[PDB]
Parts: C-alpha cells; structure tokens; sequence
C-alpha cells in the first residue's frame, strides 16, 4: 500500500515561528487511499502528516520534492491525484526518500543565513528550539522524553527565518531522555536533486589500478558467485569469494571444477581444501576464523550476498573493508541481487497464488489445499522449529512423506529424490541449495530487537514479524528455477529491506569474544569500516555502547563458554557470562529455560536471587542488582544512544 497524507502542519509566514495541525482524513479514508494509491484531496502547506497502515510520521516539501525518512516510508509510493507516486529518490544511507510533490503542495526553501538557532516542528505542531552543533546534529534547549518526538520523523528543522535546515530523523538519548536530534541536512537533499535518478551496477566492476570498493547488483542466476570470479581468474587475478552459506560455498567449488576446469581452494568449518588455485571459496565464518585477510593473498575479494544481515556476514564484511587495502587487494566487490531499498517484482516463471480459507490444512490463519502438495516435491516456510515439527506431524499421520528442517539438524534428512514436502525455517537457505515444485510462505520471520529497558540494563526481545523484501524474494526463489513454479502466500506485501537492529551489533561483539578472539576494541574497528561504507544495510551507530558493555565482561568461565558455543544458540558469550556470575555466587540462573542448560547439573546447589546482568528472556527467579558487573552495565546505559522516532 501507499503512504497517505492524513493532515498537515501549517507554519506561520511572519513573526515568531508557530504551527498548527489540520487533520484531513480519518482511519477509514487512510486505509482505502493506501490500497488504491489514489488521493484526490486538495493538498496544502509544506509539512504533511503521513501514514501507512501501521505508523504515522511527517513528510516535508523542500524545493518541490516531498521528503521523508526511509525508516518510515521504505520504498513505498505516495498516494496522489493521478494514482500512486513512485519515489524519485531513495537514499538508505542518508535515511531519506523523496516523491515529486503532488500539485497544491507548497515547498520550503533552504536557509541562506547560516544561523545556529534552529526550530524543530513536531507532529503535534510543537515548535522546539534546537542549537545546531554540527552538520547533522543539534541539542535540545529542553531535554524531553523520547516519546515526545515519536512520529515526528520527516519533520523540518527551521532557521529563525522559517527556511529549511534539514529533516529530523532520530533522537540522541541519555537513558530514554532526548538531549539532541539527528537530521538530514538540506545540502544533502540539494546534492541528491543535482544527481542522477537512475544508476546501473549490473556489470562486473573492472579491476582498478589502486584499491576501490564497488557494488554488483545483478539478478539471481546471473552468475555473480560463479561466472564472475571465473572470469576475473581467467584474466590473471587471484579471487576470494565469501558467502554466508556453507552449502552454497561447497557447491560453487564443485561447479567450478566441472565447468571452468579449475579446482578452487575451499574454506569451510566442515571442509577445507588447498589446491593452490587462484580462486578460493570461503564462508564469512571460516574467513573470520582464519583471521581475516592474509597479506598479498588476493587481488579481488567478492563479498557475496552482501545484503545479508546476520552478524557473521556483517562482521566478515567489516573485516574485509578494514583489511583489504593493506592486504594488497585492488578490488572489493559487494555483490547482491537485493541491495538496500530494493523491492520484489514479478518473476516470469513463478505464478503467485494467495492462499484462502478454502483448504484442508490450516496454515497461519489461512488454509492449504491438500491437492496442492499431494504429488511432487514442495517447500513450506514456517517461522519456527516448533511450527515445522507440528505441521510435519500433521503430515506423517495424514499420509504424506514430510520432513522438518531447521538449525541443528543434518541436511541429509532432506531427500534429494522422491516425493516430499519439506517444512523449514530460513535455516534452509544456508543449509540446502535445491529448488522445489512450489513454495508456500507464511510471510513471517522471527527477529531479535534490543530494548534499552533500564530494568536494570537492556533486554533482547524475540518476536515474530512480517517478512521484508529480501526474505520474500529469497523464499520465493526456491521455486521457478529454470522451469515453471508456484508461490503461495498468506499476506501480499513486504517490509522494506536494507535495515538491521542494534541487537545484531551486540551479536557481533558476542561472536568476536566467543569465537574469533577479537577484543571489543578490535570488533569496533571492523564494524566501523562496515558502517562507514555506503550502499550496505544500515543500522543505528551503537558501537561505543556495545564495546563498553563487552569490555567489562572479563574472566568468563571457559567451560560454560565452551558449552554455549557448541550448543549453537544465540549470544553464547552473554549467556555463558551470566552463567559464570551465577555459578560464582552459587545463585540460580534467571530461569530454568533451556537457554540456561549449562547450569542444570548444578541445580541442587544454587539458591537465592539471580545477580541479573541483562535480560535475554523471561526471568522467573528473584533478582539482585548488587553485583559489580550489573553496576558496570548500568553505568554503560548512560552513553548517548541514537534511536529512531
Ligand atoms: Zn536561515
């Protein structure tokens, strides 16, 4: 659906800067208009209140373009008088998108006076004084709870003359209290408008004389992982290809041997082969385990699937970006079919059929026709293992060959020949390479998000959420490979791609500490290189914060860590660290959930309140906050933390 204008904030044209709202449509009008994308309402003023189905924020017209934040609007169209208006500009790096302003809208114009005295206009038509502190930052004269700024993303910062200085995008907070604001400066918008609207990154980059980072955006099946490195090698270059999937990596190796007649080096935890060839396929995980870039080893490093937002890929790519030039590489290629801001479009081979309630098998509130999976080989994506186990069972007793696949299981449980219905989490994507007669998609994913909850420190929350465009296209791509395919779905849309949560940075420090012998300072260097690089997935910059947390977690119990590592669940370092503090106090873990299984054998000797460090799940035991590590982390919570509004 489209973003819809539901009101405006009218600004005074003389005297002191003041504002007032005008609400132009209600909930029903908004939803209808979002669906058609056709909005016949008169548009007035320059600051628009806009809404999607779920959120509301602001959009500001400057120089004839209606601007707002990517984190709010994603790549969505804007409902307009002649139908949906497509974005003219989408800049995920800057968190800024623009639509050509619909007729009737007035525009603000850039400030010429250079004043440092700014005024932020909120969705409630408050006018808030802000002292400019740098290109994109300003301090609030009166700090306010961050809730006060929520839904004001996309609103203008004005100079005392009422001209545009920039567009509000995030609040910098000290323990939930906004002390400063982050905004996209107007000169970035001016530059955008002077620059091309259309760009092409589909051709393999030429190898420059000196180090460059380049992007390769090219369709699945275009040969990014195979054809491209083989060509570079044919030209005399040494090439490293990094991929998030062990199965894919091992597969590229076999394919190159039997096709281009070269047996590449292969580097994975399960299988490492040195052939001396000028091409090496590695996982990001094994590359990190190997210590990153070997001096003089490669001319070209291709970071394959560079849109991937798992912590291993991010840490791996940050490592390449920080080390490649010094290691003597000439080219880093950031390769993906789905770069930030990309959206899924129709595929010639794949018919997409919405599920209905007519069907013999209940599926995520809808139903699957038993006749749709009866003959053949099929893939059903579920959000969880528990759901895979259930739906499988509803098939082993209902008379069908069906197996569940998810993290922890061996790939051979999936038959490669014979009729089958595979029921899997996204773990499939990196464990198994094959394709299917059809794909059925629940259209939801499990994700982790950090909450700076101060109770006492932070919480990592696990929730099920609607899939993003990357998820949709990757799940859908498991069918229609070279031959006719069918994609059935529960919900039609997709969340915007190219963004990831601060909890993922937490996971990077955790892996640095648990697996790769990286000090948190070293981890920060690698993650900074990633964050400093345009065209990659984006995230809030919480590096100093996470570094400070892990820096204090010293003298972990080596045995507990060895166990959490092998068990393969998330946050092995944070888990083993909480277990260490508990064991040393002879205190019970936060609960007896399986997360805490390394303590189970000690159960009869653990008593009293848990010295709680942070929250990674439900806490059922009574807690104490007196432990020095708890106090240390609480102190860490005082850091400036930028959060979107
Ligand atoms: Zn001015």
């Amino acid at each position: 659906g489209s973003v819809v204008i539901v009101g405006r904030i009218i600004l005074s044209g003389s005297g002191s800067i003041t504002a007032y709202s005008q609400q132009t449509r209600g909930l029903l009008g908004c939803i209808i208009t979002s669906l058609t994308g056709r909005d016949k309402n008169q548009v007035e003023g320059e600051v628009q209140v806009v809404s999607t189905a779920t959120q509301s924020f602001l959009a500001t017209c400057v120089n004839g373009v209606c601007w707002t934040v990517y984190h709010g609007a994603g790549s969505k169209t804007l409902a307009g008088p002649k139908g949906p208006i497509t974005q003219m500009y989408t800049n995920v790096d800057q968190d800024l998108v623009g639509w050509q302003a619909p007729p009737g809208a007035r525009s603000l114009t850039p400030c010429t006076c250079g004043s440092s005295d700014l005024y932020l206009v909120t969705r409630h038509a408050d006018v808030i004084p802000v002292r400019r502190r740098g290109d994109s930052r300003g301090s609030l004269l009166s700090p306010r709870p961050v809730s006060y700024l929520k839904g004001s993303s996309g609103g203008p910062l004005l100079c005392p003359s009422g001209h545009a200085v920039g567009i509000f995008r995030a609040a910098v907070c000290t323990r939930g209290v906004a002390k400063a604001v982050d905004f996209v400066p107007v000169e970035s918008m001016e530059t955008t408008m002077r620059s091309p609207v259309f760009t092409d990154n589909s051709s393999p980059p030429a190898v420059p004389q000196s180090f460059q980072v380049a992007h390769l955006h090219a369709p699945t099946g275009s040969g990014k992982s195979t054809k491209v490195p083989a060509a570079y090698a044919a030209q005399g270059y040494k090439v490293l290809v990094l991929n998030p999937s062990v199965a894919a990596t091992l597969g590229f190796g076999a394919y190159m041997s039997k096709a281009h007649g070269i047996d590449p080096n292969i580097r994975t935890g399960v299988r490492t082969i040195t052939t001396g060839a000028p091409v090496t396929y590695s996982t990001y995980g094994k590359f990190l385990a190997d210590g990153g870039c070997s001096g003089g080893a490669y001319d070209i490093i291709i970071c394959d699937e560079c849109h991937s937002t798992d912590s291993t890929t991010i840490l791996g790519i940050g490592t390449v970006l920080d080390q490649a030039e010094t290691a003597g590489a000439r080219l880093v290629v950031l390769a993906t079919a789905t770069p930030p801001g990309s959206v899924t479009v129709p595929h010639p081979n794949i018919e997409e059929v919405a599920l209905s309630n007519t069907g013999e098998i209940p599926f995520y509130g809808k139903a699957i026709p038993i006749e749709a999976i009866r003959g053949g080989r099929h893939l059903i994506f579920c959000h969880s293992k528990k759901k895979c186990d259930e739906l499988a069972a509803k098939l082993s007793g209902l008379g069908i060959n069906a197996v569940a696949y998810y993290r922890g299981l061996d790939v051979s449980v999936i038959p490669t020949i014979g009729d089958v219905v595979v029921v899997a989490t996204d773990a499939l994507m990196t464990g198994y390479t094959g394709d299917f007669d059809s794909v059925i998609d629940c259209n939801t994913c499990v994700t982790q998000t950090v909450d700076f909850s101060l109770d006492p420190t932070f919480t990592i929350e696990t929730t099920t959420v609607p899939q993003d465009a990357v998820s949709r296209s990757q799940r859908r791509g498991r069918t229609g490979r070279g031959r006719r395919g069918i994609y059935r779905f529960v919900t039609p849309g997709e969340r915007p791609s190219g963004m990831f949560d601060s909890s993922v940075l937490c996971e990077c420090y955790d892996a640095g500490c648990a697996w790769y012998e990286l000090t948190p300072a070293e981890t920060s260097v690698r993650l900074r290189a990633y964050l400093n690089t345009p065209g990659l997935p984006v995230c809030q910059d919480h590096l100093e914060f996470w570094e400070s947390v892990f820096t204090g977690l010293t003298h972990i119990d080596a045995h507990f860590l060895s166990q959490t590592k092998q068990a393969g669940d998330n946050f092995p370092y944070l888990v083993a660290y909480q277990a260490t503090v508990c064991a040393r106090a002879q205190a019970p873990p936060p609960s007896w959930d399986q997360m805490w299984k390394c303590l189970i054998r000690l159960k009869p000797t653990l008593h009293g309140p848990t010295p709680l460090l942070y929250r990674l799940g439900a806490v059922q035991n009574e807690v104490t906050l007196t432990h020095p590590i708890t106090k240390y982390i609480m102190a860490c919570m005082s850091a400036d933390l930028e959060v979107v509004t």
